[PDB]
C-alpha cells in the first residue's frame, strides 16, 4: 500500500541497501507489521461500532448540548479518515527517527478532550459563567497532549523526559476533575442525579486513567502492544470517554431541565469542609433556602 | 550534524541510490538546505532578543498575572530548546513524504495562544468568571492550530483542505476577539486606558494575520520563502503577538488597579446596538451610576 520506499536489495553481504532514485523516502523501521490480522480484525470491528454509535448519537442529540455534538461530529469525520486512510501519512507519522506517531489520535484528543472538560465544568448546563478554575483545567490537558505528542514522537531519554513532564500536567488536571465531580454531586437534585454523576465519575477517572497505561504498553512505550493492539484498546476507552460519558451526561442535563419546569430554580446553600467551598443545591421546595455545610 | 542518513553513492547512471544498512533512515528532501547564512545568522540574532526580552519580562512581572508568566515561561524553554537541538526531531518532524514539519513552533502555539486568549478575555484583571463567548474562542483556536499543523504535515490537495478548515476556525476566532476588544475599549475607563486597549487590538490584529501569510509563503505553503526564513518571520511576529502584547496588557492591568484604588469600583451601564450588548464601564465620580447607549 505505502507511499515510501518498500523495494529495496541488500548489497555486500547485507552492509549496503539500494533502492530507486524515484524521490520516496526509505527506511526499514517504517515496515515493522502493524500487528496480526485478529488484532487488525479486531480493531476493525470496534471501529464500525464506534462510527454507528457516534451517528446514532448524532441524530437523537439532533432532536446549549453543544458539547455532546462536537465531540460526536469530530469521532464521525474521525473514522472517515481512518475508513480511507489510517495508516497513510499524516494519519500516522513516518518520522525520520524510525517511530510511527499515530498524528489521527493525537489531534482528535486535542479537538475533543477540551471540549469534554468544557462539559464537565457545566454539568448540569444551567450555568453561563465558568470560574477561573475551568481556565486551568483546559490549559492542564493541552499541555498534557502536547507533552504526551512530543514524547511519541521522540526516543530514549527525550521521550522519557516529556512523558513525566504530561504526567505532571495531566495529575493537575485530574486532581482539578475530581474537585468539580464532588460540587456537581452536592450541587444536583438528591435521588437519581446523584447517581448519575456518580456514574460520569467512575467512567471518566478508569477511562482517562487508561491513556497513560496504553501508552507505556505502545509502540510509544515498551512495545508490549503492537499498533492494531493500540488501536483496538484506544477505541474501547473512547467509547467509554466520549459516547457513553456524553449520553450519560445529556441524559443527566434532562433530568436537571425536567426538575426545574416541575419544581422552578430554588436554591440551598451547602458549604464543603475538606479547604472551605460553597455550592448552591437545588432542592423540591420553600422549606430549604437555608445555609447547610457538609463536613467530608 | 543528522542523525538520518546523509552519505550515499548514486548508481546505475542515477538511477539507484546505495547506503549504509546502519539502520537510519534515509530521503532527499531532508537534505534540501535550510537556507542562506546571512537568513540563520538574521535568525540567530532575533532568537537572542526574543529570549533576553522574554526573560527580562519574566523578572518584571514577578516584583492573577499568571497568563504573561506561564507565555514568558514557554517562550524561554523554547529557546533553550531551538539554542540547543533546533533541527533535531521532533523540534523538526523529517517525515517519508519528504516534508519538514517546525513541531517546535505548534506545539509552543498550542502552550501559548489559548492562554493569550484567555488573557484577552479578562483584559481588566477583575472578572473572577468568564463567559460562553470565551469557550468558543479557545476551541476555534484549538481548531485553527490543529488544522494548520495537520496541513504543514500534507502535500497536495490534503495540505489544501486542511489550511481551508483552519482560515474558518481563524475567521471564527478573529471575529469573536474583535467583539472581545470593542467590549473592552467601552468597559476600562475614559483617558489613556482606551489608547492601551486600542494599540493592543492593532499588535493583535497585524500579529496573528501574519501567520497564515507566513504559512503560505514558507516550506508549508509555495516555498518562496526559505526555514531561516520563515524562522525569522516568526520570530519578529512572536516578539509582538507574545512579548510586546503581554507588555501593553500587564500595562493595563496595572492602570485599572490604580484607577480602582484612587476612586473605588464605581459601574455606569452602556449598551452597544451594532445586536444589543450590556457593559459596565468603570467611572471616576457617582455623578455616573445611569444607563447609557452608545450607537456604532
Ligand atoms: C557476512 O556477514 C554475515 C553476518 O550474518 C556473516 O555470518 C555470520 O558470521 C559470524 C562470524 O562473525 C557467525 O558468528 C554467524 O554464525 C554467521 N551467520 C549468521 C547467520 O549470522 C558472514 O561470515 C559474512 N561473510 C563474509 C564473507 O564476511
Ligand atoms: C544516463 O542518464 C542520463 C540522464 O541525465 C543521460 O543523460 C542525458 O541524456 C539525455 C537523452 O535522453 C539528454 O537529453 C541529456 O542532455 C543528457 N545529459 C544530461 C546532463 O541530462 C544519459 O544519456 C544516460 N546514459 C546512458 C548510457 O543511458
Ligand atoms: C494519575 C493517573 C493514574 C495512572 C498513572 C500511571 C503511572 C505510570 C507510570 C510510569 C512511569 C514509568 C516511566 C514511563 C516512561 C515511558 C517511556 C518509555 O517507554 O521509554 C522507552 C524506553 O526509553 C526505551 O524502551
Ligand atoms: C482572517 C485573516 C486575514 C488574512 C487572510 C489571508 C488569506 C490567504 C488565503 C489564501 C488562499 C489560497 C490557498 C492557500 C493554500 C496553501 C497551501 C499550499 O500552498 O498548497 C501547496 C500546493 O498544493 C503545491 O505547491
Ligand atoms: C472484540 C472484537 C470482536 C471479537 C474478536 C474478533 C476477532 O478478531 O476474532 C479473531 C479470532 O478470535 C482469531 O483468533
Ligand atoms: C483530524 C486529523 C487528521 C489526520 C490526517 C488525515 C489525512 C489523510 C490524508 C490521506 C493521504 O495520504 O492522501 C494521499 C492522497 O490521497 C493520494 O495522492
Ligand atoms: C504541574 C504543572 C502545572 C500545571 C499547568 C499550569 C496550570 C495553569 C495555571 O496555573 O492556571 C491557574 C489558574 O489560575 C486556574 O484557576
Ligand atoms: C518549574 C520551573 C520551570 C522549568 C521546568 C522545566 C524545565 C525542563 C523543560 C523541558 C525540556 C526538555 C528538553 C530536553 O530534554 O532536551
Ligand atoms: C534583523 C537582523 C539583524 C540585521 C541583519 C544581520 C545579518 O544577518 O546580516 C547579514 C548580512 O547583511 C549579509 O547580507
Ligand atoms: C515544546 C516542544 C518541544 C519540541 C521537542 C524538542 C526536543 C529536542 C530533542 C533533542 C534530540 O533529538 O535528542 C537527541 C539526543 O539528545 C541525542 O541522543
Ligand atoms: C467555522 C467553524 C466553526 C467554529 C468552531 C466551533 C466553535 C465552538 C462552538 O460552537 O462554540 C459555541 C459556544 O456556545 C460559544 O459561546
Ligand atoms: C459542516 C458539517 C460537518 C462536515 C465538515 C467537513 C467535512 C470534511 C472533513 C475533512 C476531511 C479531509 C480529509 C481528506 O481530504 O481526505
Ligand atoms: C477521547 C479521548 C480522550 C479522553 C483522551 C485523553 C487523553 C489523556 C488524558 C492523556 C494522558 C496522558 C498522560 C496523563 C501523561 C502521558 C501522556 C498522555 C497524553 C498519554
Ligand atoms: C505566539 C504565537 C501565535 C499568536 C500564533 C498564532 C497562530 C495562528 C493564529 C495561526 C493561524 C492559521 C490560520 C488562520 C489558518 C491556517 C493555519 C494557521 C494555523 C497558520
Amino acid at each position: 500500500r505505502m507511499l515510501f520506499q518498500t523495494s529495496y536489495t541488500l548489497e555486500n553481504n547485507g552492509s549496503v541497501i539500494c533502492i530507486p532514485n524515484n524521490g520516496q523516502c526509505f527506511c526499514l523501521a517504517w515496515l515493522k507489521s502493524n500487528g496480526t490480522n485478529a488484532e487488525k480484525l479486531a480493531a476493525n470491528i470496534l471501529q464500525w461500532i464506534t462510527f454507528a454509535l457516534s451517528a446514532l448519537c448524532l441524530m437523537f442529540y439532533g432532536y446549549c448540548g453543544w458539547e455532546e455534538i462536537y465531540v460526536a461530529t469530530i469521532e464521525m469525520i474521525k473514522f472517515i479518515i481512518e475508513y480511507f486512510h489510517e495508516f497513510d501519512e499524516p494519519a500516522v507519522i513516518y518520522s525520520s527517527n524510525g517511530n510511527k506517531t499515530v498524528w489521527l489520535r493525537y489531534a482528535e484528543w486535542l479537538l475533543t478532550c477540551p471540549v469534554i472538560l468544557i462539559h464537565l465544568s457545566n454539568l448540569t448546563g444551567l450555568a453561563n459563567d465558568y470560574n477561573k478554575r475551568t481556565m486551568g483545567l483546559l490549559v492542564s490537558d493541552i499541555g498534557t497532549i502536547v507533552w504526551g505528542t512530543t514524547a511519541a514522537l521522540s526516543k530514549g531519554y527525550v521521550r522519557v523526559i516529556f512523558f513525566l513532564m504530561g504526567l505532571c500536567y495531566g495529575i493537575y488536571t485530574f486532581f482539578n476533575a475530581a474537585k468539580v465531580y464532588i460540587e456537581a454531586y452536592h450541587t444536583v437534585p438528591k435521588g437519581r442525579c446523584r447517581q448519575v454523576v456518580t456514574g460520569m465519575a467512575w467512567l471518566f477517572f478508569v477511562s482517562w486513567g487508561m491513556f497513560p497505561i496504553l501508552f507505556i504498553l505502545g509502540p510509544e512505550g515498551f512495545g508490549v502492544l503492537s499498533v492494531y493492539g493500540s488501536t483496538v484498546g484506544h477505541t474501547i476507552i473512547d467509547l467509554m470517554s466520549k459516547n457513553c460519558w456524553g449520553l450519560l451526561g445529556h441524559y443527566l442535563r434532562v433530568l436537571i431541565h425536567e426538575h426545574i419546569l416541575i419544581h422552578g430554580d430554588i436554591r440551598k446553600t451547602t458549604k464543603l469542609n475538606i479547604t472551605e467551598i460553597e455550592v448552591e443545591t437545588l432542592v423540591e421546595d420553600e422549606a430549604e433556602a437555608g445555609a447547610v455545610s457538609s463536613e467530608d
